[PDB]
């Protein structure tokens, strides 16, 4: 009488268009048969009692029944869809449930999609990497269930349902207040294999590692507030890149799409002088775009100055889905605002070159450009004026005759910064210096 992992249960969404692993346990050397939509595979478990087959790549569809057959009896897994599965991780703002979004009641009331599903990994930890989850089931996006979906993940999935027309499943693996070190395996930290959600490897071991044989289309991520500190904001860029590369290596896919949300604006109290840990962390996030198959949603226009938990999650999901459509689905569209590329300082002016990313630079509210500061060699930054000229912005200040650096939206709460494109996507904060 065989058993299956918690992910291969009633209502599951399985990753389409790549090999389909089915694994589980039984008696040692037990004979096992697995069938799915008229395909059958047999295998013998090993002396541990573990068994695994790979079923052919299957196109989007469903519902189907996954049958597993041993000599003791049969397991039937019902209402299985085949589509795209996305892993959704991070801390509070990915955990944030749909019911508590700005549109929560109305969005839950509109959530009537049997082909959009979530698997909520329970908050759990372990000092060692684990082969099994300790809980969780698949729920479809009905009004009875959708209130508990990740708000950002639901809205992201709702966008993909419309652009792909295939089933979407979200594996929700989140924990409010967590540090990235808790989500990283021992190796990415240089380690051997208090609040536990801030301790190295403890969440990865129980909430990520067991998921890794389950194929996914890509990952969406919203984390970093906890690491936006004097000590961890810059080194986050190396930790985050290492985390992505390791998750990817574990899954055997060095270009597995990995998308994240840059921190929103928040009066975090960390800014002092020209030091801004939150702006340093956002930079660490933007630098990670150097890795292949990555994208970033910028959201400094929709944070809450006075609450680290902004309730506008619909627009977060919209911008992650733009990026997913480019990075994971190979589509051409405006998925990013213009990106700063190059700076030249001649005269009393700085000219900044942007990659326009398929759009045009404009200004929220239509007035003068806000959010720029400029510094001389003394490294003191003054407010500056800025003018748009196609793919360039020219920046200057009456009080800086020999500028050497420019900073745009470089603070924890850059709620004035107003450079956008014609689709109203905001330009990411940035700086020209490495001070
Ligand atoms: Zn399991
Ligand atoms: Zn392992
Ligand atoms: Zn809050
Ligand atoms: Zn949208
Ligand atoms: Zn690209
Ligand atoms: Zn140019
Ligand atoms: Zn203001």
């Amino acid at each position: 009488v065989p058993t299956l992992p918690l992910l291969l249960a009633d209502g599951a969404v399985l990753q389409r268009d790549q090999p389909m692993p089915v694994w589980g346990w039984s008696s040692p050397n037990a004979a096992i048969a697995v069938s799915f939509d008229g395909k059958r595979a047999t295998v013998k478990a090993d002396a541990t009692g573990q068994w695994k087959v790979r079923l052919p790549a299957h196109a989007a569809g469903g519902p189907y029944v996954l049958r597993v057959q041993g000599d003791g009896g049969e397991l039937q897994v019902r209402d299985v869809l085949v589509g795209d599965v996305w892993l959704a991780g991070g801390q509070s703002n990915m955990e944030w449930p749909l019911a508590q979004a700005s549109d929560g009641p109305q969005a839950v009331a509109a959530a009537n999609d049997a082909q959009l599903r979530q698997f909520k990994v329970p908050k759990s930890w372990s000092v060692q990497p684990q082969a099994r989850l300790t809980g969780g089931e698949w729920k479809a996006a009905t009004p009875a269930n959708a209130g508990e979906f990740t708000a950002v993940g639901y809205f992201f999935a709702k966008e993909l349902r419309a652009s792909t027309g295939v089933p979407i499943g979200i594996v929700n693996s989140t924990w409010g207040g967590s540090a990235i070190e808790a989500w990283m395996d021992a190796a990415s930290l240089g380690l051997n294999a208090d609040n536990k959600n801030q301790l190295p490897t403890l969440l990865y071991n129980q909430m990520i590692h067991p998921l890794q044989p389950f194929p996914v289309k890509g990952v969406i991520w919203y984390q970093g507030e906890t690491n936006a500190t004097d000590t961890g904001a810059v080194k986050y860029r190396e930790q985050f890149a290492a985390m992505i590369r390791q998750w990817r290596a574990e899954r055997g896919d060095k270009t597995l799409p990995f998308l994240w949300v840059q921190l929103a604006n928040f009066k975090a109290g960390g800014d002092k002088g020209e030091l801004s840990p939150w702006a340093l962390l956002r930079e660490s996030q933007s630098k990670t775009l150097a890795l292949p198959a990555t994208g970033q949603a910028v959201i400094i226009d929709i944070g809450n100055p006075t609450d680290i938990h902004p309730t506008n999650k619909r627009d977060v999901g919209h911008r992650l889905a733009l990026a997913a459509r480019h990075v994971a689905y190979g589509e051409t569209l405006v998925y990013s605002a213009p990106v700063f590329k190059r700076a030249s300082f001649d005269g009393g002016k700085a000219v900044l070159g942007f990659d326009l990313q398929g759009s045009a630079l404009q200004v929220r509210g239509g007035g003068a450009v806000q959010g720029f500061r400029i510094a001389g060699a003394d490294q003191r930054f003054h407010p500056a004026t800025a003018q748009i000229d196609g793919d360039r912005v020219i920046v200057r200040s009456d009080a800086v005759a020999a500028p050497v650096a420019v900073r745009y939206g470089w603070s924890e709460n850059p709620d004035d910064a107003n450079l956008i494109n014609r689709d109203a996507l905001p330009v990411s904060p940035f700086r020209t210096d490495t001070w």
